[PDB]
């Protein structure tokens, strides 16, 4: 169970909230895979290449964290890594019942596959990607909400 | 972080939902402490001594699980165990925002103390101790909702 | 299924919201049983006998409606009436997830027993017995919130 | 009231959850109309023709259930059938207040028109069309979630 | 603080609910600016020109209310008016946590900028723009839900 | 409307969240009445006299703020002050729908009486008196959650 975890996400963009979750989850698992979704259904603000580079840059200081691009079925991705744990983040604005529904769907597709929920720190408890995209989209200062080493990337495009 | 986890609760009484959380959370920590709080102010149906003895019997098969009854603040109890991770369960009828608040209250009181959330099995996602207490008080069949090694007792007193 | 419906409740006291549900649900079943639960553990403001007598008077105009007071599990009461359908009301302040849970708890206890939900009228969508008890305890005007054929009583004791 | 009910939906696709609701509702009403919406505002995964054929196939075993295509105002559709009852389904992931708002909107447009809520069985309480579309879209196995007689249709396109 | 308030919105279209909020808020502030957003992200049913004319017509009877078109960052707009108060409306169907998140985001961008929540009247508590657009889109009667002096405009296009 | 505001509460005890609401709401009204309700039926931890004396000391710096203890219906108390605006606070764990209901209940009882909602500061958005009472009862450090001018007292009795 504790050998490997997968943290799936659009990471559009990576926020301080996401970094808290990568931090706490990487401490518990011998290896954390951060799986960067295509999300085409959602038309993301940042391209996969941008979103992979932001999260790879934001996570250089974690040695057991690997970033992969992924466009498939999470249940299948976990099986190919022999992964028994999906990492998810919970925040004030979470659709909690939707999160539970997703945990039971993923476990129906892969009977080994459990879901574990982490919280960001209190200062980040009201951060959501959607806020950050709104503040970016409206040419506001998002620099307090995202790791400083990726702000140069987001602020542009 | 992986050395010790604390699963705190009133456990009035321990249900099958609680057992799924102990099962799953115990696989992630070298040692799991099940911490049964007096919870005087609540007016628990079962004495603190009955509740400890019920969970003690229901967990006897889990070799790295230890049960303790405590009178104080949970945040101080974790500091005494050098415990950095609280374990909580998430269910359909959880008060999700109150769990978040209690997570941050526990952090503000012990700055090393994160909260992590597991889910019970889908069959048990609809169990609450509060349902279980109604059925017990109206002298109904709760056999299907609690571990059988305790039902000798709740069914009686 | 259409032979008999049971509308269970504490009815402490019966409100205009409850009357809309009895009105609408009684049109769908050949016979509707209004089942007033003791609900000891709750600490109802009105005695079980006062609550039965209030709903009895408030429903006397509905010819296929019958009121009964019961001490036991609702699921067993429905089995005694060969009743397959529980009637419940949905309001703005309903605990929607708890209603769902209680529906499935009632099913797990009596495998023939579905729960169906009606709505009160829009004017009454904002009434709860809990509001009504606050107004009564602070000796205020609840006349607008309950059927007048009971207000002789609640207003007094 | 009990003569006819209408069960409106996109049915994109029909799930085991929808079949539970058609089952329980068809038992209460002398006739159930299943009204298959265009939903163009939502760009449905399956075409009206597919969605009409799936639900007509999934409901052959109910003799008092008719399927019609419909692109209009539910309030007007109910009036043309002299229908006094809209059937809706409630699940763990429901927007409960939105469901109430829709019941009062439909009753404002047609003062005869009441809304009644059914639950699916517990095994189906976490099924939603949106889950099923996600699992389909991601080339996952949705066969446990939809009636077997329509899986051949969905799995393709 | 009490000198000026800003009431931002898409107003797609202006509802009786919005007029209640403009009414109560204009009584508290020496001046209310109603800021009509582009909302392009949302593809609004009515054009900015329509939405500015509806709200300017619906508010002629309030002498301290000004309507402006606005496409920017609310935090910056408030600073240019030296405004310390964002007016927002709360209804049964509100995403309450999202409203709180937006209040803290706007205050992070402008440390002077507080958010104040008004309620519409009870008769309007279930009105939402989204309902009104649905009833319009479905060629239903929305005349009970929007000020009569703007119905001629909406009903057309 | 701007002449007088009433901020009603149990204030058991007054917290830093409450102080932010008094601070912000007092800037908007010529005079703010902090109305401490007996709330017998609740079983407040602090006597009505202790609660008045705590808020009295915590507000002594606010020159237009006056504290009063009352036994009756709030709606009648506002009528006695010729008060048209109730002030309430909104927090992460607020029961948002119950606040709305109580707003409309207060209106139906006093037809001139609107309710307005403020937010505390982000640091205090996660405080509830209920958290504070748990910490006090388990004899823990609540110093960080209440105004220090009261902590002489709560910490003791
Ligand atoms: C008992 C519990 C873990 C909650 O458990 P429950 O939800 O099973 O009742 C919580 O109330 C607790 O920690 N109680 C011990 C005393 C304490 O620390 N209270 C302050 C909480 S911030
Ligand atoms: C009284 C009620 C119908 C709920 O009614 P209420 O919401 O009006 O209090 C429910 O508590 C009930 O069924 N009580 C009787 C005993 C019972 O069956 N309890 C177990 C519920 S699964
Ligand atoms: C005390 C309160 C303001 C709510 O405050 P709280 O949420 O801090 O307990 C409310 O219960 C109240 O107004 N109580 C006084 C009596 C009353 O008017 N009750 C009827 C409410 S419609």
């Amino acid at each position: 169970m504790q050998k490997i975890g997968i943290y799936p996400g659009t990471f559009d963009p990576v926020t301080n909230g996401h970094i808290d979750i990568i931090h706490r989850s990487s401490e518990l698992f011998e290896k954390l895979i951060v799986a960067v979704a295509h999300s085409s259904a959602k038309n993301p603000m940042f391209s996969l290449d941008e979103r992979l580079k932001m999260i790879q840059l934001a996570t250089k200081s974690f040695k057991n964290v690997e970033c992969v691009a992924f466009e498939g079925l999470l249940a299948n991705l976990a099986k190919e890594y022999h992964c028994k744990v999906l990492v998810r983040g919970l925040r004030v604005v979470s659709d909690f019942e939707y999160e539970l529904q997703m945990g039971y769907a993923n476990k129906s597709l892969n009977h080994e596959l459990e879901t574990l929920y982490f919280m960001p720190t209190l200062q980040n408890a009201f951060i959501s990607s959607s806020i950050v995209r709104s503040i970016i989209a409206h040419k506001g200062d998002a620099s307090h909400l995202v790791p400083k080493e990726i702000y140069p990337l987001i602020s542009k495009a």
